């Protein structure tokens, strides 16, 4: 009866393999740059989101797997990383080790999306982080540093799209402007366009329809890029400075609203055309102020993170593909009962320095080697009474046909080097 | 504010390596012998582990963390592998794939404890199974898996336990005696005990408190083998025949009662006496009828799985440690703050192929020498007004003391023939 519920998937074969490449390529580009590997909890106390990734996002709202643990406290499936990887640093006194601290992770995140495929429930990211410092070094480092694990996978087709977001400060008079020039002509909005003018205005512009674009052509809607504030657009120019050193090709976007509400100043994100809407394969910018909001104290951040699902569909829109699923080595057809066990204790011994299989029941010759061939096995092993009794197995590669009787010694190292 | 939630902790250093090298190693043997790594979702439908794990057992009843769908459905937290590999095994149509159809994975289970440390709500196990076949051959791998898993660990104080719960006929007699002998000194059974005397009386075999196993000894209360039926009792002999050829030292256990229900026939248990309470490192069995349980054809089965963390410690216990982390290949070290930004641009010249790191900002050569040493660093890097303006680099290996003042195209070429 039961399936795997929607939005989530069992991840086997070639698909699961490219996710492995995928991080482990991340895992070398990011350990390189000095980064740590972190894993924390699936769950979190349900404020570490809330006050994290901010009471007025989308996902905090109504995106969150949460639920209540036997007898109280308010458990969250984490929906992201950055507040928890926060959360982690707060509490391990990391404050303490040689700053930055460089951590990284690969891992499963939910989010309880509407029910009608639309995307993913249980999705996996990549997720980097830099803290304890202003520095506009790290905001460039991280971007290079997400560009580059997508440049290494063999992506060539890549918009690094880069913006801020001033500090909270400018976010509340751009907010403020908003409502201003939008509110006498609020009657002109989309719906949703005109809830989002109460809490955060800034998504109506980042919203669809023909509805709200045209009104905010017409308005004269000045960027989000108007109003930073001075010290974060000189602290915007050191991040391009260092970019533009780096050769690294991006484009400066009159305002790149984040789903997140943690964000202050540098905001990025790659995308990739070949998948059509969420083109975005990852995104980050910088955090100042989440510790805080987590109750600890001033501790500055900057880091990015991407979807592997997403980067593993622009893999195959770039043509990259992964080759047939190994076989055994052996795969070892008993011809009599009594071989079946025999079959067992001779793959035993030749396991695990070599992937040795063998059929359950007896079967004649010719219908085992095609099992052999239907396992995708280089070499097929007869065990017949003559074997049995002297102690010898008959191995047959099967690409050439070749045909050798041999004491079951001599199997390994025989195996071995035809195969190493 | 905010921590990691009891009975869950963040990963990282060495305790973060020693799991990476237990799966590592599972991953070894188990696709040796022809087992498909297949990783299912966090969560499944609240019923898949409801009639899978048993309506009955105390992972249901009390220790699930379940919540509802975002509209609707009863989600809950993977406890066990198992079920969800079944639901797995007949959602893909494995049936049709070649029999016997292995799979493995390695990730996080759930499980909600009262909380008073109790151990672990988010643990680590390593799960094997073997789907499509009644043959006792597969119950003897299963167990010489797991023995392996562990012993090519380095583990040698390992405790094989053997035993079988019969056929459901059989299950269902050991019960009934259970209940006539222990129903009328049900008074001077644990409150929990006298529950599961009215479904699954087995489980009062395995409780806890002194209540329980003073008056199970003193009635005389007989082993579930001495109730196995003639099948049963054939089957397991044909295991015990495969253990004593491979030589696998095990003990045959009067009555191993498992923590589920879908066990059928074999059972089996690793323990490591220097663990204290909770000394089963990991266990496993048969447990044909599940799939069935879950809507599905007969599907007969045997896995194991086995506990990370337990493992972790077993290792610890018998001195296995973890080496140093390696440092840096070079540590770039600015003099000027000028040479701060450029120490960045040099060292991501030289990465992924290798690691480079950088202060953040300037400081006298005696004291990043010191950081350099300090992070294990390789090679130290200057970088001050000198070879900023000659567009050169001073390095110095930290181990001879040997300083070379090389150009900066030179400096990869030097370092990879110094290191590689
Ligand atoms: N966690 C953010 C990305 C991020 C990582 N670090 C900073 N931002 C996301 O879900 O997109
Ligand atoms: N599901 C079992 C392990 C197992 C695998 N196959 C049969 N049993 C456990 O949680 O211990």
């Amino acid at each position: 009866t039961a399936r795997a519920v929607r939005g989530t998937k069992d991840l086997f074969g070639k698909e699961l393999r490219m996710h492995q490449r995928i991080v482990a390529t991340a895992r070398k580009v990011l350990e390189a740059a000095g980064a740590l590997e972190l894993v924390t909890p699936i769950f979190e106390e349900t404020q570490v989101f809330e006050k994290g990734v901010g009471a007025a996002t989308d996902i905090v709202r109504k995106e969150m797997f949460t639920f209540q643990d036997r007898g109280g406290r308010s458990l969250t499936l984490r929906p992201e990383g950055t507040a928890a990887m926060v959360r982690a640093y707060l509490e391990h006194g990391m404050k303490v080790w040689p700053q930055p601290v460089r951590l990284w992770m690969a891992g499963p995140m939910f989010r309880a999306e509407r029910p009608q495929k639309g995307r993913y429930r249980q999705f996996h990211q990549v997720n980097y982080e830099a803290l304890g410092s202003e520095n506009p070094i790290l905001d460039a480092e991280a971007v290079v540093l997400l560009y580059e694990c997508l440049k290494e996978l063999g992506l060539r087709r890549l918009k690094v799209k880069l913006s801020s977001v001033g500090d909270p400060e400018d976010r509340a008079r751009y907010n403020a402007y908003l409502r201003e020039v939008l509110s006498p002509h609020r009657e002109a909005l989309s719906e949703d366009s005109k809830e989002r003018l109460e809490e955060n205005p800034m998504r109506i512009l980042d919203s669809k329809s023909e509805r709200d674009q045209a009104l905010l052509k017409e308005l004269g809607v000045r960027p989000m890029l108007d109003f930073l504030g001075e010290e974060a657009r000189a602290h915007l120019k050191e991040v391009e400075r260092h970019l533009e050193r780096l050769s690294v090709p991006y484009e400066l976007e009159p305002a790149l609203v984040r789903g997140l509400d943690y964000y202050v100043r540098t905001a990025f994100e790659v995308h990739h055309e070949e998948i059509g809407a969420q083109s975005a394969l990852g995104g980050g910018g910088r955090y100042d102020g989440l510790s805080e909001l987590l109750g600890g104290p001033r501790v500055p951040g900057v880091g990015f993170a991407f979807g592997v699902e997403r980067v593993a569909l622009a893999l195959e829109a770039e043509g990259f593909g992964l080759p047939e699923e190994k076989g055994p080595d052996l795969y070892l057809i008993p011809l009599t009962e009594e071989a079946v066990a025999e079959a067992f204790y001779l793959a035993e011994a030749l396991r695990p320095r070599l992937r040795a299989e063998y059929a359950l029941a007896p079967r004649k010759p010719a219908k085992g080697l095609e099992e052999a061939l239907k396992r995708g096995a280089a070499f097929a092993g007869f065990l017949g009474e003559d074997e049995l009794r002297a102690g010898e197995v008959t191995l047959k590669r099967l690409a050439t046909g070749e045909q050798v009787r041999l004491s079951r010694e001599e199997v390994p190292g025989y195996l071995l080097q035809a195969l190493g």
